[PDB]
């Protein structure tokens, strides 16, 4: 039963997500990627190499391939959480409150599988953005990429792997605390069902790690200090950029938080 | 025109799948046996088992809860309607809540006309019948948002649609481009205008001797939005004035603003 739980999250998990911890990690290793650190090789990388709105300028192009990343992961992320116990019983008003609540969570939860202390993982893995030409890039810009770093360097400490992250990121989204969730007791329900999965299955794959269930718990308080100050310098990117575009997605998504 | 024909038809098979009451099942009950409530005793009756909730109040409210279940489960119908129809589902996920959020009444009434007649109201799988005269009875203002549906479902009877028919007619009324707040307009816009070609279409072949049949109905739609309109400031007079009655969660967020 709560193994079934489990595999059929793990399936999900597998079916609906195209770059897994596992190929990532591959591909960050050496079982090669175009390095992108400068402007010259990203526009090498935007000639073919590796792949909008109007060209602004360099600042914003990067910005506007964040949105771009955010906009196809939410699409994955609808269709994992859709093939989520019970996530698909729910009223289709209740499922849109998980996710809009619930998926930048799971965007920087999921990116520490693509990054390292010196850069990132883009486009299926073809390039590789540094975290210096990231850093250089003009404020506010910067400000919003630095921070996901420090939390996927001290993510990947924990040595998770893609078995982990699917009953992970699934905690994520079915969270019963969403601001206007009209059922709250289900999703308690549900998620409390995933959270008794992950503490079993974290037992079988790391029975050698100490407090690591807890640990994951306080990750989860951790990415939601950490969207709540995204969602501020999204905000006033907004006010202070004003010839800078948002996705209409994106802009639903942070209507209403503070 | 070739893939207007295969479109239709793709409509049609959701409509079967997903809706527990069609048209044609409806109306060979309705012709000829199911037990009738026209009062209090047979109602009931009906509850203790011949035909079939928040704490009971008095009968008027009894009556309203019943018709915010049928609501409730009409909804999680045409949900699996809309999922099934193409492109609906390429949406995202908050447009299509959107579309059903401000479409659910409109398609809801529509449908209403497949199970009423002039004297009543099919209820619970056609099992029962309550009565025109019995509803009209209730207490005020639970009685004001009857009537209007009744004299809707009449008049929308008259035009003879069957469920090859209706199946498009609903797709329309959902994917529908002004819906407040909707996120991607012309998408929408456009699997509308493809459905509206698509029902017009089958309305030549389905109905050729008909005239006027598909102004008609773009006229029933514009009817529908004022008949929910309507609706909407009664259940705001409920909501106001019946402060013991109970609205059922989906509904409260429905008609939130
Ligand atoms: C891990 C570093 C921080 O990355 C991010 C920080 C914040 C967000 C949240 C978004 C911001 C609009 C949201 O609010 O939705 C997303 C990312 C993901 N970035 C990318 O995938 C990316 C970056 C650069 C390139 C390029 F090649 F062009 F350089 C291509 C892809
Ligand atoms: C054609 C008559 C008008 O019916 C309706 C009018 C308005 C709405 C919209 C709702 C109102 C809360 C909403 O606002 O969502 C729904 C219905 C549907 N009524 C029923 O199916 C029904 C009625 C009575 C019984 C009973 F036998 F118990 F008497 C059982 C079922
Ligand atoms: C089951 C589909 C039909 C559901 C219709 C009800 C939709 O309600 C709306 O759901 C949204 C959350 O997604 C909220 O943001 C809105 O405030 C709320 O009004
Ligand atoms: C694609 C799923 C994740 C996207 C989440 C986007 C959330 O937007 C919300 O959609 C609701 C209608 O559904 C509106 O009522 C809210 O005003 C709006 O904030």
């Amino acid at each position: 039963d709560l193994k079934a739980f489990s595999k059929h999250i793990y399936n999900a998990y597998l079916k609906n997500f195209n770059m897994t911890k596992k190929k990532a990690r591959s591909i960050l290793t050496g079982k090669a990627p175009f390095v992108i650190h400068d402007i010259e090789t990203l526009w090498q990388a935007e000639k073919g190499l590796v792949w909008l709105p109007p060209y602004k300028e360099i600042s914003v192009h990067v910005f506007y391939r964040c949105q771009c990343t955010t906009v196809e992961t939410v699409r994955e992320l609808t269709e994992f959480a859709k093939s989520i116990p019970s996530f698909s019983s729910l009223f289709l008003n209740d499922q849109v409150t998980l996710l809009k609540y619930g998926v930048h969570e799971a965007i920087f939860a999921m990116l520490a599988s693509i990054v390292n202390k010196d850069g990132l993982l883009v486009a299926n893995g073809s390039g590789f953005v540094t975290r210096e030409f990231l850093r250089s890039l003009r404020k506010p810009f910067s400000d919003i990429i630095e921070p996901k770093f420090e939390f996927a360097v001290k993510f990947n400490a924990l040595e998770l792997d893609d078995s982990d992250l699917a009953l992970f990121i699934a905690a994520i989204i079915l969270c019963g605390d969403r601001p206007g969730l009209m059922n709250v007791p289900r999703v308690e329900a549900i998620q409390d069902t995933i959270l008794r999965a992950l503490e079993f299955h974290l037992q079988a794959n790391h029975p050698d790690a100490q407090y690591l269930f807890p640990k994951l718990l306080q990750k989860m308080a951790d990415l939601r200090q950490l969207v709540t100050e995204h969602a501020q310098m999204m905000q006033r990117i907004k006010k202070t950029e004003t010839e800078t575009s948002l996705h209409p997605l994106l802009q639903e998504i942070y209507k209403d938080m503070y």
